[PDB]
């Protein structure tokens, strides 16, 4: 509790297409606090559910990369909204996808923000959000 | 008309299973009023979010087909759990996918149930759930 707790979410069983980007995000988040996340660099379901729920409640900020569709990321964002968490979502329009209306439409520009970004930009945008 | 039955399934995550969603929605109509975005373009997404949240809050039972990964379906299920809704999830293992741990691990066998099924079983299973 001596540093901010930053909870990172991104697709796993939805697909690990963006795993490298997730590691880039996590690595940068470590500059701004303790990172709580299921994601581990390449280098039971009830327990997985309960641990991520535990991390989520501990979180001061929830950071989600929402480009790859994922039930778990969506579920974690829904639980996070119900917990009144500050939320930042990061989405890549160049993927060719249209972001879920439930995520884009949940944005209010303050406590729930959805930022579009392109390859090469995410570290700069994280610096902006966390006030480097 | 009650019960109100809220159906969720992938849309912008992919419409791979849209025909199965229609089969599910058609069978749900036998047991209650069906509230769903599904019917057989961003820029106004706030209105979509608010409308599905409205339907979810009115729902007596939430039915989700969770085979195709979807942020919206997952988000709706997360909000549904926070609302302490009765939830039924339906998953097809023959899809070759491993269902999200956040959905499978949310199950408690009563208020939150996850049923595996195969093509051709979904109507019988819905009949069974809704008595
Ligand atoms: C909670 C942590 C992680 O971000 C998310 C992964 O969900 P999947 O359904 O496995 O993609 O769950
Ligand atoms: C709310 C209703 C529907 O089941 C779900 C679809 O989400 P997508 O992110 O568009 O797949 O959203």
């Amino acid at each position: 509790m001596g540093r901010p707790a930053l909870y990172f979410c991104g697709s796993i069983r939805g697909g690990r297409e963006d795993r490298t980007l997730y590691e880039r995000i996590v690595s940068r988040l470590r500059r701004f606090g303790t990172v709580l996340t299921q994601h581990v660099a390449a280098a039971g379901d009830r327990l997985i559910h309960e641990q991520d729920l535990e991390w989520l409640q501990q979180a001061d900020v929830v950071v989600a990369e929402v480009t790859q569709p994922s039930l778990g990321v969506g579920y974690e964002l829904g639980r996070a909204v119900a917990f009144n968490k500050r939320i930042l979502c990061l989405f890549r329009p160049q993927s060719g996808r249209v972001l879920s209306a439930m995520i884009r439409g949940a944005a209010d520009g303050s406590r729930f923000q959805v930022w579009d970004y392109e390859e090469g930009e995410v570290e700069a945008l994280l610096d902006r959000y966390f006030e480097a």
